[PDB]
This record gives C-alpha cells, structure tokens and sequence, in this order.
C-alpha cells in the first residue's frame, strides 16, 4: 500500500542509521514502481513515517523519486543554544538536554555531501511534489572554526538538513523543526514551492533558495539564524511571496534577495540585532516590501553580546539596489545605544537606496530611540525584558538615504525633510507634514 | 515501544467514559520508559497520542509535564451548538444531529475555585524548573464544553458563555508550542497560554467560546495566524498582555467577543491583514502602554447583532469608544478599511457622532491612509441565525452617516494623521499634531 | 470498525484501484449504519476518517457525502505538470521518469454532466438539506486528477482545451466550518466548487492546470482562502466568489492562466490582500455587480505575455482597456498595491490604445491610495521550453499607461498617489484627486 514506518522495516536499524533504513525503503519503492504507464498510472510514490524517537543518521538519504512524503509526529525543538551555555555542572538537574519529536540526528562529516536528505534527479520531467512534514532534524553540535566564540556558539558544522539540488516543482516543507544545522534548508531551482509553518531556529542559515526559481512561497514560519548566515535568502527568483513569517535574531539579515524580481516581502515580523535586515541586491527589481514590522536593537544575551554581522549603522535596516520597487506601509523601530553607533557620530540610516531608478517609498513610520545596551546571562528573561522596555530618549535618524547612484525615485510621507537625505532635483520628495499650521 | 499511542487501543479504563484517565495513564507510561536525558545523544523524545473520531468524555484533567508530546485527532468537529440550543427543544429529535463530533473531547469537569480557572481545563500544561517545557503540539481534534449554565445575567442558560471550563491551559513558561487545526466549542475559555515564546496558534476554528485565545503573563516572538475566531460578549477573541514581537495575521474574526483584538502592554507587534467583524464598539484595543505596534491593512466591520437571541446583548461600550482605540506611543495605523454600518436611532449616547479611531493617550502615533465608510441602516432582527447574518452582510443600500474618523484626546499629542478623514472627520488639536485631511471635492 | 477509522485499501471486497468511489460510498453506508442515534451519552454521530494511502485509484462512481464530520485524507498532493507532458512530443515519453500525477491519487473517470448538471461530473459531491447545515467536513492531502482534457471545437490541441466536464469536489448544500487543505487538483475542468459556505477555510492547497480552480457560489460568509498555489485556464476562474460577505483572500500565489486571478460578483465587506498575482491577460482582479466595501491591499500584480508556444495565441478575450483591476461597486479601498505591466507596445489591443491599470466603471466612494505602477515595453516571444521560458520572462527587465481611469458612471471617488496627473483619467469636478508628485 506504499506506506512505510522506519521502525517496521527489516533492513537496518533506525536508531543506529535511519539513512540506511530510508534508502532501503526508497529502493523498495523503485523496485515495485518500475512502469510509468500502466492503467493511467504506475509511479504514485509513497509515504515514510517516523514515529517520535531518537534516530541517528550516518548515511545521506538520496531522494530521486517524485511524490515521496516523509512525515513525523513532532517538530521537537528545544534551545540547544541555551543549554550549551548553561554551566555543565547544572546539566544533570535539567529535565531534558536534547531536541525530540521525530528526531533525525545528523551524524555526517562536514556541502551537499553534509546534507541529511539530498533530493536530486536529472533528466525529465522535474522531480515533483516531494513532501517533508512534521519531523525534527538536529545537527547536534556546533564546532570550532577559528571565530573564537565557544565551539557551541559558532553556528559551524558543515551539516545541512534538507538539500534539493535539482530543478523541482510543487515541493512542500511543512511543520518541520530544524536545529543546530549550519544550513537548515537549501533548495535550488524551485518552481511553485511552499515552505510553510516550520520552526527553523539556531541554524547558521535557515532558508536558502538558490540558483533560480519561480512562483514560490515562504509563509507562516518561525525563523532564527546565525550572525554569518541567512534567515531567508533567495536568488534569481521571480514571483516569490514571503509573508506572515516571524523572523527573530540572529541572522546576518532577515531577508536577503540577489537578482529577485516581481516578488513580495509583505506582512512579516522581523527582529534583528544588526543593521542590514532586508537586503535587495544585484538588480532586485519590481518587488513589493509592504506592511512589515522591523525591529533593530542590541543583543541582550551575554554569550553573543559582542558578536555582530560586521555592518555599520549607515547600512540601513532596508537596503535596495535595483529598479522600480515599492516600499509601502512598513513600521521601523530603531532602538540603539547612541554611544555605540558606528561610525562615531553618525546618524543611523533606516531605508537606503544605493542604486537603481523608479523606487516608490511611501507611508513608512520610523521610530528611533536611544537606550543603554543591557547584557544578561539568562536568555529568555533578557530577551523578553528587552522587547518590552520602552524607557528611552528620542533619537535623530535618517529615515531615507538616497545615494547619488540611485535616482528618479519617489519618496512620500516617510520622514521630514531633514530625515530624507536625497537630491530633490532628480527625485520626487514629499516630506511627512510637520506638526502645527 | 515506538512512542505512538491510540486512546482506543489502551488496556485500562474507557476513553468513552474518561479519556483523561486514559491519557494520564499513557503519559505515565511515556515517563516510565523515557527516564534518562542523555543516552546516545537523546532519551526523552516524547510521543504522540492519537484520538480517532469519536465521543470521549473527560472527567479527569490531563496533566502534560513533558516536552515533545503531540496530541492529535482526525476532525475539528465543529457544529453550532449555539444555534441548536436556540431551536425549541421539542424539535431536537428531528434534527440530523445535535452535537459536535470529530475527535471529540467532552469536558465534564466542574468549574475551578475563584482564581483557579486552571482546575477547569481539560488539558493543563505545567512544569517548573529548567529548561522550559517545549514543542508540545495539539492538532486537529475537538474540545467541547457541552453546555453554558445560568449565571445571573438574565440570558437563557445556553447563551451565557459561562461554564468555568477551559480547553487547553498552559500555566508554565513554554517554547515552540503549536496549536493547529483544532475545533473549540462551548468553553468559557478555549485556549489560555501563559509565558509563551515562539508559539504558533495556526489554522484553528475557535468559536462559541466565552473567550477564545488569551496569551497571559508575558511572551515573545509568537504568532496567531489563519484562525477562524468568534467569542462571547464579556470575553476576548484574541488577547495578549506583555508580549513583544507578536504577529496576528490572516485571521477571520467574527462576532461576538467584547473585542476582536485586545492588547495590554504589548510592544513591537503587528496586527495586520485580518478580517474583523464585531457587533459592538471597541474592536481593537491597544491599552496600558501598548507601543510601537503596526495595525495595518485590516478590514473592520462594525454593525448591529441581527440574531434575535442576542439582539439586546452587548459589551457595555458606547459609540464614542472607537472601533480602534490606542493608549500608547509610536504605533503605526496604516491602510485599514473601516465599515461603520449602524442604525442612527440605535447610536449611544443619544445623538452622538460615532468615533472610528481614537487615540486616548500617548505620543508619536502615525495614522495614515485609512478609508472610513459609514452608513445609516436599519436594525433588522431575525430568529434564523445564518439567514439573518448573510442578509445583513450583503445589505449595502443606505444613507450616509456622519462619523468622527479620528479622535485625538488631549492626553495624546505629537501624532501624525494623514488621509484618514476630512477636516470635519478629524477631531484633534492642530497645534500639536501633524494633520493632513483627506482631499475632498 | 468501532473506532471510525477506515483505509480504502482494507475495505472488505472493495477494489479502490478499479472504483474507489464505490469503496468510499460503501464506507459511508457503514458509518451511517453504526451512527444512527443523535443523542446518546451527549453524542452519537461523531463522523469518521477515511484514509487513502499513496496509490493510483480510479473513481467510476460519484462519492456522495451527506454526513457531518467526515474527513477524507491522504499522504500526498501528487502534482506533476500533465500540461507540460502532453505537449512533449509523444516519441520522447518513454525516456521520461514518470508520466502521471501521483500521491494519494483519485483519477476521475466520470462522464461529463448533463446540461446544467456539472455536479454530476464531480468526484465528490457533498449534499444534505434540512437542519442543521452539514458541518466540518474535511478534505486533506490527496490528489484529484481528471486525467485528460478533450476536444471542444476551440481548435486547440485536445490536452490544452481545459475541457472535460469533471469536478474534483462539489459542495451543493449550505455548509459550516468546512476545510479543504493540502490538496492537489490537476486536469479538472473545475477543481473545487462550494455553494452556500459559512466559515469555510481553503488553505495550503495546490490547485493547478484546471479550467477553473476555486468557485464559491450562491452566497456565503465569514470564509477564507489562504496560502494556496493556484493556476487556472483562459476561460475559467482562479478564485471566484459571489454574494459573499466577510471573505478573506490572502497569501495566495496565483499564477497563469485563468481568465482572471480574483473575480467577485456581489461580494461585500471582504479583503483581497497580500497576494501575489500573475496573469497573461487583462482583467486580473474583477469586482463586479455591486461589489462594495472591499479592501484590495498590498497585492503584487504582474501582467505580461504568455511565453510558452502552445498557448502563445490563446487569451481571455479582453483588451488592454479593461484594467488589471476593474471595480464596479461602492466604497471599496484600493491601497498599497504594486502593478507591473510588461507588454508589447506594438500589440496593444485595441490598435492605438493606452493600457489601463485600475478602472472604476461604476459606483461611488472608492478610495484608491498609494499604488505604484511600473510599465514597460517588451517584445512578445514564444518558445516551446516551458519552465525555462517562464522563469526567463519573469527575470527579464518605458511604456505610457493610464494608472487610474474613472468612467463617467463612477463618481465621488478619492484617488491619491496612484499616478501622475497624466496617468489619472477622471472628472476633476466630481472626484478628489491628488497626483503622485513628479520630477
Ligand atoms: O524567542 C525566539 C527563539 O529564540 C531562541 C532562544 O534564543 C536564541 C538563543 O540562541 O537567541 C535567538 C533569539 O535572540 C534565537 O535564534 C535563539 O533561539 C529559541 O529558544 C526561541 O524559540
Ligand atoms: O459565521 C461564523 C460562525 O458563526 C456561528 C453561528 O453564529 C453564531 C451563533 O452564536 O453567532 C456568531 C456570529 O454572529 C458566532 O460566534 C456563532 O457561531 C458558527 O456556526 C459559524 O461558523
Ligand atoms: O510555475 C507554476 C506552475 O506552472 C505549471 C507549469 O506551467 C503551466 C503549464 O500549463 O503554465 C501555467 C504557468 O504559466 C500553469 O498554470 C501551468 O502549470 C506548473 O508545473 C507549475 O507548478
């Protein structure tokens, strides 16, 4: 009946090497589904179920069939980052130490070769409608990389959760948990992909859509990356929809586009500890960036307090290099220690247009305030307190900076005249109305 | 064991008579088997408990005190108990069915003592110490409080929204929880979660409950998405307090909560792209220093209750309250649609001009590009609920009604109000706020 | 089974490969026989779940669902582009890794319905009248496949007609709290048609290469269509609703080639917000027949030319004066949308016209604010290589357009920052206009 359970397959042992078990199942599916056109069918695929459990993976799974679903019964997330920064003598008193759910532990050496699941098939048609649902992929530990952070804080292990190498259509990744992977999810050459309602956190990079793609969506995810990685990344995508995500720290950025066109980054909650939250680069054009909530503030947790993404406060929270984009209805909260602003004496920048023409920036609210950077060892207490604290002085900021290399833009109701730094001769600027008469 | 349980395949007890006892027995088995936290890089992976479609009475509270427990069913099982309890009782035997169904947990607990609502919860999630309980999942089953009871309100008992029962109560600090695809019906409180971090309440059906979603204590980085929600007139549809970075989006919130969305001390959050329908003022309330929030591209409809049993029941608030009321600093109210569809004779107080957006306190609020449409209609009532409701929603033939689109109280200043009403429609001190009237002809 | 769980491959004497319809009907009869009493121990008709493992199942008998709380579920949406495959030369088929959709697959082998009886061609029909309304039926994570399109006198190749008389799911009766989630629909004349819906959720489906995808008919209320991937055919609807109040349409990625992306008739107090919409024809979003008090906000619209040869000369019959967004109704709100108009200046229809982006044909009190129009002139070219041609066209980057056209039959509108003065064609005496500032 094309239904398998990894704990009820006579070949191998999923506790020791679930990779071998799953590859054996896939070989069985192929052996039984050899003919493509028998009675209007022949290759319907299969479903492979992972009950809740701790499964070591020592052999990469190769998925080269369409319509394979791999499903579990728990995303299984717990903060390994918090736990590895608890003093080791306290670990015996903790209720648990590891992630759980339907848990695949990635015991591969260190980039597609370090992926727990590799989806690859060349030829025609494109591999289609593979589904990953409601299980946990855990890369266990981060390791030394010469960064000189403690090993468990490097976000480096050469491991990937799911890597799709080949052109693909109608794929789904839903309800997953990804934790402690250098890369959670990397999908090349995607068409009509849906990455929906996952929890992708404490991974160096979370979601990367590489090569090219079209007509895809990234919706309703909880996402948190590492300071040298991407939270959500796309390159050469057309018609991408990125919405209803709650992106929290500490990726280098929240959303990073290279050569992305005719796409929408709308209605997300985005929180970063560094500038450069949303980056439209390398001729990213005709995109809508609307009604997102941006918060940029300082890391409040001591283990990462001095760690950042190398970008200064002139970068912008939103940076655009490309033509004919639309930036409408966003909220930006800029909550920083004025003494720590880099470069020394700079006025921080919120929206920066570095290149391109015809960008329309309208109806954006910037709120900037000056607050001392607190540092505490208790992660979630420090995080919640920092989010709720509004004890602050108003801070002068540049709402919109148009560099001379970007021209013929339209900037409306996105800051006062002094807040909008731009050549009025070659841009259409309307300052937000002033108080009074 | 492979950590998978089915409540109809357990040796002891009877899930029809007391599924709570059965589930607690299963949880005890999980804990007995998963005692070690660090064996081969694991040891406490949790489990899944499956509820096939069926009618299951719960007479003992389920206590969930382990991480990575999933409780799942095969239906959300909603039917309108409200409509059925307002059909004359003598006609009940002729109806195709009466009760909710799906994978149905019937909450047969007594109400908890004063200040102990947790005792009336079918499922209580609680564990202290470290780390925080994490990644518990509730999926695709039905929780049914069965009846509402007499409470001194003067309403018929089944219309009180009172029974002291909760569906799911999370008492302890928690991380990465999920509540998805559920059906909640006829509970005084559907879902109450304290101290939530990175919670997702997604694609549920939470209706005919006194209060639906309440996020209490504090929280962060959570989301409430894609839900169908309808509460009762003394209760909350979506409530949060002391949350930062909450995202509330893609919900369809219908009557008859006291409010649609109610924030106390909520900061740096977004209430965006929801459809919100209320029968009373005070639909979206930002209170007690609720600051730096985005309230964008929502569709607000306020009209009069059209169903006879509730025609004269309301949330106590007059039409000067506002549909959206803000007490806090630096918020952003952008791109919303407001439909105010009321019978002028029914406006309270007598002869008042209704208020749409009210800024009661705070500075730096940015209100831009909001369309207000106000219509003077009649008070049509009908005994047939679905007929009355559809007829009222589709009826747009009406005369104009003068409203105050934006009211800025003296307690609020240094706000910016753009293209959200004509000069007459914006009642505000021009000296201390930045005001641009919507252009008119 | 006493526990109300059924697997179609375990049904005694059933053969779901030959006729899964007969199997599912037999299961429904079994459920009804066991669940006869409505009020025993505060219950009695809890419903059931029917599971379809991955497999190829022919349906030769319509399934009739007339009980509340029935869930039909599978383990795979199973989509593959039968459209691409049927346009690959037949001599190349043997080298293809697969030819057909899969997953938990219901192949609809029903004949077309009689005149005015399209419900007869539905694989699943949900119907029950009387009280209470049928409630909380769920369809989840399976594939419905109408296999082939057939000749219809259009002159297209048979597999490109989008015509077969088949429906995936047809709900005929008033309904409450229904769900359609995680489905795949392919090669059906109509994917999903739901009449008289209350508090419906159509969420996270893949509904493509169907003549029409989602149709909400009759009337309805308090429903939502969210997070779907949708692509229809040139004579049909992508998302259609009539006489709905309080509908929420959001977070959908609608790609070609429906006649429209979103089409409302008599829809009120609803929201079409934060969708990505891509069409090859004008008339992408249509608010018609007194569609009033709707929010149309922060959508991304792209209109360009079909790049794939088999459909290059096929369209929806509408010219470039139609508008990408057309409104006939009162008191709507059009806010924060992006429009990309990417067309061949030499081929604009009618000859010599200037394309229209937003058109108000009738009604009063519409508020149109803060919309960005981007228009460009690109030569229309054809190639036979579907996904290469499609991706290339999306990635490829002036033309004069009318951003907002207010016909004389619509008045008392407010148009702000949605076009230069030249780009707004409207009577200034009876509409309030603020031109986007220029340089
Ligand atoms: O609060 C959101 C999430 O934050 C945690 C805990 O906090 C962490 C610790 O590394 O720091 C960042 C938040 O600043 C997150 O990437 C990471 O993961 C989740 O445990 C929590 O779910
Ligand atoms: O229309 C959405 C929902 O409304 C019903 C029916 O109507 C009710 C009856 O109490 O009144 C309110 C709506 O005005 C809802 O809270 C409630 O529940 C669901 O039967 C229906 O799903
Ligand atoms: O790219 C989105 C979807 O497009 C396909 C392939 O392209 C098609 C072929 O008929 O043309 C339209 C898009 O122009 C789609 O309706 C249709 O289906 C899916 O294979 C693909 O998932």
């Amino acid at each position: 009946n094309n239904r398998y359970d990894v704990t009820e397959w006579p070949a191998g042992n999923p506790a020791k090497d679930i990779g071998e078990v799953i590859n054996s199942i896939i070989a069985d599916i192929k052996a039984r589904q050899g003919a493509a056109d028998v009675d209007d069918g022949g290759k319907p695929g299969a479903v492979i179920y992972l009950p809740p459990g701790d499964y070591h993976l020592r052999t990469q799974v190769l998925i080269d069939i369409s319509f394979l679903r791999i499903e579990g019964s728990g995303h299984g997330f717990t903060s390994s980052s918090i736990r590895f920064n608890v003093p080791e003598e306290e670990w015996p008193d903790l209720h648990e130490l590891w992630p759980g759910g339907s848990r695949v532990i990635v015991d591969l050496p260190a980039s597609a070769a370090g992926a727990a699941f590799l989806v690859a098939r060349e030829g025609s048609p494109r591999i289609s409608s593979v589904e990953f649902s409601n299980f946990c992929i855990d890369g266990l530990h981060f390791t030394a990389d010469g960064s000189g952070r403690h090993p468990e804080n490097t976000y480096a292990n050469g491991k990937t959760g799911i890597h799709v190498a080949s052109a693909n259509d109608s794929f789904r990744v839903t309800d997953m948990g990804f934790v402690y992977l250098e890369n959670a999810l990397t999908i090349h050459k995607a068409d009509a992909l849906s990455i929906h309602h996952n929890f992708i956190a404490e991974c160096g990079s979370c979601i990367e859509l590489r090569g090219w793609g079209q007509a895809s969506k990234i919706t309703d995810n909880l996402v948190g990356a590492g300071p040298r990685g991407h939270s959500i990344y796309a390159e050469n995508h057309g018609g991408l929809l990125v919405t209803a995500n709650n992106v929290f720290p500490r990726g280098a950025s929240s959303v990073h586009f290279k050569g992305v066109t005719r796409s929408s980054v709308t209605n997300n909650r985005l929180h970063a500890f560094y500038p450069g939250m949303v980056r439209l680069e390398e001729n990213s054009s005709e995109n809508l960036v609307a009604t997102n909530h941006f918060l940029r503030d300082h890391e409040p947790w001591t283990p990462f307090f001095g760690v950042d993404n190398g970008l200064d406060d002139l970068t912008g929270l939103l940076s655009i290099s490309g033509n004919n984009n639309s930036v409408i209805g966003n909220h930006f909260s800029e909550v920083v220690d004025a003494n720590e602003i880099r470069p020394e004496g700079a006025t921080p920048v919120i929206i920066r247009l570095t290149a391109g023409t015809g960008n329309f920036v309208s109806t954006n609210h910037v709120v900037a305030m000056d607050v001392d950077a607190a540092s505490s060892d208790s992660a979630f207490e420090a995080q919640v307190d920092a989010l709720l604290a509004t004890e602050a002085a108003d801070l002068a900021v540049t709402a919109v900076l148009v560099d001379p290399g970007s021209a013929r833009n339209t900037i409306l109701d996105s800051g006062s005249d002094t807040q909008v730094v731009a050549d009025r001769a070659v841009n259409a600027i309307r300052a937000t109305p002033t108080v009074g008469f």
